[PDB]
């Protein structure tokens, strides 16, 4: 998931 990963969670997940 792109939510549980900091680099992508900066976007908005």
């Amino acid at each position: 998931g792109c939510c549980s990963t900091p680099p992508c969670a900066v976007l908005y997940c």
